[PDB]
DNA sequence: CGTCGATGACTCATCGACG
DNA sequence: CGTCGATGAGTCATCGACG
């Protein structure tokens, strides 16, 4: 039936929507995630260039 | 009346996704330039581990 | 209260894939 | 060809804001 469709496209359409949040979150997350890792690479680099401006001592 | 409202909604809808789609669009920028950036941060504190493992020479 | 635009949910129009 | 599920678009339900 034409009911019996509209009903399978309903659902269809529920999980389109559904996956698309899913989508949104996995790319918050990502950034999230490289914020984290930015600041942990540019901190440690940081860390670095005090131990060389300091062994350029003696 | 109801037609025109009905328009109307038509353009609203419209917005609504073509902003969800900008919103997707800034996510997967934010995603790749902070991947570019990390790979700098990275390289550098690889460089700067070497300048220390070489001003370690005396 | 009615009316606005924004947005989630429902429905319709198409799509490519399948047999 | 008819039929499937996926997805963009149109439509309906409902929201908070306005006045």
């Amino acid at each position: 039936k034409a009911e019996r469709k509209r009903m399978r496209n309903r659902i269809a359409a529920s999980k389109s929507r559904k996956r698309k949040l899913e989508r949104i979150a996995r790319l918050e997350e990502k950034v999230k995630t490289l914020k984290a890792q930015n600041s942990e690479l540019a901190s440690t680099a940081n860390m670095l260039r005090e131990q060389v401006a300091q062994l350029k001592q003696k």
